[PDB]
């Protein structure tokens, strides 16, 4: 049957399970959107304010559906607003097929052409990326796309298609490819490594179990809690990881790293033996820089590519961590040394849960106070009285994304959203609507800076127009917080941090959105309590300290080394000149 | 010297003439930051809301000045912002240096590092893109992006610094280069050459000058006043070259092409010969899309590469604009044919003052009309009530672009201002902020689509912390309006094209901005004289129709080919098939 | 009229003036090899033993024709051959167009596909790189790569066609672009500039001009002449400019430079003044390393990009060489202090011949001696006896290079020939074969090292089949004798440089070539002789030291720095890890 390239994008965009298109109108993607028009996509497609703000909602959106449910549909040249989120997406493993219309193909490579898009621009950062030539491989391309997004690392996968394609027509016979069975992920470990991975979990003096967001992705979150009461090991986790166990049990220890929770990198300090599950041990993550040092340990992972790159372990294990953990489960009662006792009756388990308290204290005092400014720690005290196990908290990045990871607790995988990977200031309002799309009956509190909510608070028309009831506090200080703070212990003077804050609530107002500031009240549960009745995307302004989060709270870090002291280089005195130098040596 | 990295960037910028820094914090800026509060300057750095906002910035500042006198300078991930402005840059022939500090080099390579930005992205489309490796290296490639954005072709040049080069220290003799040395942009034709232009001129019943961006860049106006007055010859411009010719003249026909003057392409329809000076003859240009059939021409540019990519000249010559018309007027006393006569008694002028009476019959038309939706003609009949010579026109893409273009009549050079090549929605705002910084006696008046105004509007911060009177007319429609248009043509139906506006008075008036709506009054001439005498940027939000502009109103062109149509395309019946086929084979 | 793919290849190379194929064989150059046998070109086909020896022989034959002569057409992957000359094209400035012809576009993306060529790989050497997706591009494509082949600067176009479209038929209307256009390249300097360079000149205590490859392309050789004489000032060239001043001319002191003439290094050293006229002033010429002191100098090129980007000029000037010394000698009569005086008398010759008759008296010496082993200088000077003004001397690159460079005293252009700009080994046969191609008037002599021999002396082939009488001398040391000579200046001991020939006088028999060794006659005098009487491809086997030339004679030279000395580098004490440094602290 004769169809048009721009049915033939829909149909295969359909067949490998899109849920929500994020679609920016121009005449190189005019075929595409009537072509959406006519499918049951159509009705709920996203335009947003700006491509790089859809591109945010497209990885909160995937972030927490672990698939590429979200799909991007680009007018040619605002594909060159993608590269900062298409950049988060791969080094965050988060799946995200993008489909950029480029201009007319007969135009390209004309010195003088109107917006032919660079699309190897995109080589360095997607996991794929593809320029199709012809109408007959559309279907193919797509097909490719969602295969390496969804693959092990998940990633961005980018498509560009000169429009001319999408208008043109051809029989449609076996086109679009059909009825594909993809590889189960339940990969087995040998035995003989369940077992060593065992005898070492029994051997140990102060063993910890450390949970990645490979747990996450793997749905292993009842295996682990499983393993950790039958051991009896205090669980450490990542930033994506946590939620996977329950952080109200008296095993969690929360999240290490130097955002995290005390109680986690005390537990690691003590740690003879580490359970490494799910995990890329990353810079910004468990390496804090590269300077973490690391008990021995066992390290299983589904992605080779990660295991001994930086830190050698005892063994490494090419395995699926709920599978692995189900395999452990069964060797650990024939295991030599093994006793099968309470968790609460063994030896480590005091000092566990000595490190918890003393965090918990440290916290219980971050939220007293009845201040001007506010703490964030005392702001979400306040969310927890009203967060569910299903409710999603999201941050941006800043000084305010420390308070934001040491006041969430949670109970649920997938729970905790940002730019866990690369940081880019901004990512926090989109990426909570994206959320919110996913998820519409859960509840979405974000806590921003007010440097990051600057980014994409356009994205109010998406809010408002969709209805996306995401309750949004801005902390307020005037300053990239986090900078000033460094700058002035780094060179007793800070420069480029101070700037001057709209209205926030004028702002929200404007847009139809509630707004509210605790200014003058410091009523940050009476602000929740509207915000939530108001059924409206919601703005709740908090004055802040300049200094309060992530560059001056204690939490145990070591890293990274982002204030480097610079060294003093010897010279090049080999023979060769500067440039210009030549005019130095005139008599 | 001693002396940091950092400083050593200072001193670099400072030596190629360097006048305003756009720069955005965090950890690996934070020397170069403390380095330029310690220098001349530090005095004008803007911090931008966004790095593609403060990109925009760069842009305009420097298409006004035609040299990189602003700077960007990027903390990392900022950088993944910039493609979209940086494209502009290439194709619009816009020098702008941009400085992205990377994280620290010995971090470089490794899988799972945060915040290691792939520079390689801005391979195709920088004009020289670097990645420094070694701090005596920095003032060199400094040294060698100034060369290369400031040549012929002018663009963008990106540079890649990892940030502990910038912290560590060396001795500073002769590392950064002083004295540079500069060519002469004045190139000259052979006689020959000359001797035939003029004879063809001369010979011609119905000739045209058409000029463009390149004789404002030549500095050519006062010689292309003589040179035409002399022959006798209607005049014809490119968006870029509008202005350098006096709009008011008996001989101006406005701009050729799909968004300019009916007279412009009347008298290019009723032209015999062409003498082109410093235009690409682009796509969306005097090209539009490559259907324009150019009478015989002479092409004359400083760039080899432009000449004879597509239309192919009568003669083409390497040579200056400015130089080129100064030879042409000393030749033409002694070229066979040529009589000194008054432009006004030429054979030729009757014809071209009747094209120049229609067009502007046509736009009084156009004008005529009060009340709501306005005209934007009408709106911009307003401005050139209270406009000045040195004045400057910014607009930004979609319907309203036409109106702009054909409403303003302009006196000078480089007065309009937009991603004239590359089309990219939202910058308008952005590049106006960069004109008025660069052009401190111009006021500036943007005439904006409320689609395009959504971008970067986040940036009235520092238009007000900077006191930047920028007078900005939204045109509110609730659409993308041209896209309305296109498809309603097209299809019969629009899709992706609809939305909600904010109370944009109410968001001027949450960042200190001055704020009005003509909505009820009508009052387009009060609103501008209050928003003038209120000194601050100002936001008139004027209602429009949906249609009015770029895809209905009718200025005589031919082009581009933005609504295509589809062809039916063979299949290959070659014997191989397609990914899954496989399947539907087994019986 | 209907036309397949492959005819409309043809019929654009015959248009862009090919006058010579090198092609090779496969099933994606079927079609292609078809349509020449059915054209005027088909007549003019080299098909080369490897594609790489083939792609030297398009190197050469441009080289000497200053214009894309000659093109290379190649089956998918013998394009992977292709780097090594295309990246010598790119900096030694050789036009050169390669078509390469990929496997079915509808197979391209597949993971598992065959012969699939990453086309991509050439981005990063080739001036310009196309992929053509569509038949109706291919005539354009080929238009677009002639043009920057042929380009200022000049350099290496490739052109990558799915080879289905050589197959694929269209209707031919307009397809392949006809009438192209040129401009003249007689870019003429402003009077100030003329003015400023005389007045320098006539200023000047001991001035000199430096003649380089520009000149050659210029064809400025007569007006060098009448220059040099009227001021009476010694002319110096680049190894690319040598033959442009009559070499046997009282003024003339060779090229300088590392491997060229100690009149040169000697006149460079003591000048007060240089007017440089088209050179590049590249690393391994002039610049010597960037070691070279410059004189304050004038610079003429007709490419911006090469003024000033490392030497700083007095004064900088776009303009053809030719056209501004013809400036020049319009205006010396009318400049200060210039005289009409025969250069014999004027008060800079005496010292100019004093340094030119050392240098001879040194050639002389080297010269002098029969026996065995041979000096080199001996091998060139019986060249000299047998040479004729046209002929063409080829050197390939090691110790072998410098008595080459010295031996060889030029009269016309563009008669020396080797990998000039980037010193590839194994160049110089088969460049030898692509410069006998294009001057058949030319006799050409080759003086080429064992070690360059070995790699492509399998294009005997070509030489005996198309009878092309290339007087080859093969110089044996069993050795790399550059790396022998300065590892053993370097370190006192040699490694990696030591090998055995084979009778090379065999192999030349084996192909059907005339073949002689002198090892045990020494009869260099008759084995030329005898070697041109045969008429045919000849081989010359004369024994050598392994330590004359390059690496040992003293020629003047100052550099380059090939034997750097290490600097002792500070570890980083940031805190950070080696990876597998965390085993290290385990205890
Ligand atoms: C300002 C800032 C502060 C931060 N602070 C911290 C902090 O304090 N602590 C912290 O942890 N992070 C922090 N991060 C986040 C950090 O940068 C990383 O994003 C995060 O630590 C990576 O988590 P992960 O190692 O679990 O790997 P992820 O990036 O979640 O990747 C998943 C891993 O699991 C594997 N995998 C996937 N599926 C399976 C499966 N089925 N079975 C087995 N393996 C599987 C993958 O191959 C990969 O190795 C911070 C970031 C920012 C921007
Ligand atoms: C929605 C939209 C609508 C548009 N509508 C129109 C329209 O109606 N008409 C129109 O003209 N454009 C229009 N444009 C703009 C268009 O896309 C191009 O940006 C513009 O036409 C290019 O102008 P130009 O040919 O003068 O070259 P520029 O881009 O200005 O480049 C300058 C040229 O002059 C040469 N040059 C530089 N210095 C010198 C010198 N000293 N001497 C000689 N040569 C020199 C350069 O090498 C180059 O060729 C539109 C753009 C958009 C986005
Ligand atoms: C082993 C080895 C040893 C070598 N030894 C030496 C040595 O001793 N001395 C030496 O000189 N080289 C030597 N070379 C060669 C060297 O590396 C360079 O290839 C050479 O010096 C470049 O010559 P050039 O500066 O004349 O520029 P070319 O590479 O010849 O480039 C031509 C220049 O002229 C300009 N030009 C072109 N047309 C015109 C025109 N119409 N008008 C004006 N300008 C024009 C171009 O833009 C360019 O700048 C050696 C190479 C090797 C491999
Ligand atoms: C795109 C981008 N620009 C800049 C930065 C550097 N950066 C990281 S956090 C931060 C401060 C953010 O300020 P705010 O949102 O106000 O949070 P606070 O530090 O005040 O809590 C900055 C500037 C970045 N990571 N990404
Ligand atoms: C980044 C980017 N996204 C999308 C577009 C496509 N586009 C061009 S004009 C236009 C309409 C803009 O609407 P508005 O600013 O309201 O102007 P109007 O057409 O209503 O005058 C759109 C969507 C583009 N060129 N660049
Ligand atoms: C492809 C390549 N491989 C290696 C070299 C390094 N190289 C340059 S000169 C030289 C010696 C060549 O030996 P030969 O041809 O025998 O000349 P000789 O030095 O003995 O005169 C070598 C190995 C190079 N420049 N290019
Ligand atoms: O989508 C469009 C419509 C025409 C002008 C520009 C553009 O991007
Ligand atoms: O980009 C970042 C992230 C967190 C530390 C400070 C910074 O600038
Ligand atoms: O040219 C051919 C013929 C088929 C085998 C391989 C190849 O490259
Ligand atoms: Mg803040
Ligand atoms: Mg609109
Ligand atoms: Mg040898």
């Amino acid at each position: 049957a004769i169809k048009r390239g721009a049915d033939l994008i829909v149909e295969a965009l359909e067949e490998y399970g899109t849920e929500q298109v994020v679609g920016f109108i121009g005449h190189t993607s005019h075929f595409v959107a009537d072509a959406f028009s006519k499918s049951h996509l159509g009705k709920r497609v996203i335009n947003p304010a700006t491509e790089l703000g859809g591109a945010w909602m497209v990885n909160g959106y995937n972030y927490v559906k672990d698939r590429s449910a979200a799909v991007g549909a680009w007018h040619c040249v605002g594909n060159l607003l993608l590269h900062a989120a298409m950049q988060e997406a791969r080094t965050g493993r988060i799946p995200a097929v993008h489909i950029g219309l480029n201009s007319d193909g007969r135009l390209a490579g004309r010195s003088e052409a109107a917006q032919q898009v660079p699309w190897q621009s995109f080589t360095p950062i997607a996991r794929s990326t593809q320029r199709v030539e012809r109408l007959d491989k559309v279907g193919e391309a797509i097909h490719e796309a969602f295969r390496v997004a969804e693959g092990h690392p998940a990633g961005p996968a980018y498509v560009d298609i000169p429009f001319d394609l999408t208008a043109d027509q051809i029989d449609d016979k076996a086109l679009v490819p059909r009825g594909a069975t993809r590889a189960k992920s339940v990969l087995h470990a040998p035995n003989e490594d369940v077992r060593e991975a065992a005898a070492q979990l029994v051997a140990a003096k102060n063993p910890v179990i450390l949970a990645g967001g490979g747990v996450a992705r793997s749905g292993g979150s009842e295996a682990l809690l499983k393993l950790a009461e039958m051991v009896g090991v205090p669980v450490v986790t990542t930033s994506t990881g946590a939620g996977v166990f329950p952080e109200t049990h008296a095993l969690a220890m929360g999240s290490a790293g130097f955002c995290g929770w005390k109680s986690a990198n005390d537990m690691m300090a003590a740690a003879d033996f580490v359970l490494v599950l799910g995990s890329r041990l990353s810079d910004w993550g468990i390496a804090q820089g590269y300077i973490t040092k690391m008990p021995k340990f066992v390290h299983v992972d589904t992605d080779p590519a990660v295991l001994g790159t930086f830190y050698f372990p005892l063994l490494s294990v090419v395995a699926d961590a709920k599978t692995f953990m189900e395999q452990l489960i069964e060797v650990l009662p024939g295991t030599s040394g093994f006793k099968a006792v309470r968790y609460q009756e063994r030896e480590n388990f005091r000092q566990a849960t000595e490190f918890r308290a003393a965090w918990d204290g440290w916290v219980r005092e971050q939220e007293s106070g009845d201040g001007m400014p506010a703490s964030m720690f005392r702001a979400m005290a306040e969310v927890r009285k009203v967060q569910r196990p299903e409710d999603i908290i999201v941050t941006d990045i800043g000084n305010h994304t420390l308070p934001m990871f040491g006041g969430a607790i949670l109970q649920r995988p997938r729970r905790l959203v940002t730019s866990m990977a690369e940081g880019i200031l901004g990512c926090g309002f989109p990426m909570a609507l994206g959320a919110q799309l996913a998820e519409p009956n859960s509840r979405v509190f974000l806590g921003t800076g007010d440097g990051a909510l600057y980014y994409h608070f356009n994205e109010f028309r998406v809010a408002v127009e969709h209805k996306l009831p995401v309750i949004t506090m801005v902390f307020t200080n005037e300053s990239y917080g986090a900078n000033w703070t460094l700058m002035n212990h780094q060179f007793g003077q800070n420069n480029w941090t101070e700037f001057m804050n709209p209205d926030w609530v004028g702002i929200a107002k404007a847009f139809g959105a509630y707004g509210e500031s605790v200014r003058e009240t410091g009523d940050i549960a009476g602000a929740l309590q509207r915000a939530i009745d108001s059924g409206k995307p919601a703005l709740i302004e908090i004055p802040v300290s300049k200094t309060q989060g992530l560059a001056s709270d204690p939490v145990g870090g070591v890293g990274p080394n982002l204030l480097l002291k610079g060294r003093e280089i010897p010279v090049d005195t080999g023979g060769s000149m500067y440039p210009g130098e030549n005019l130095l040596h005139l008599k």
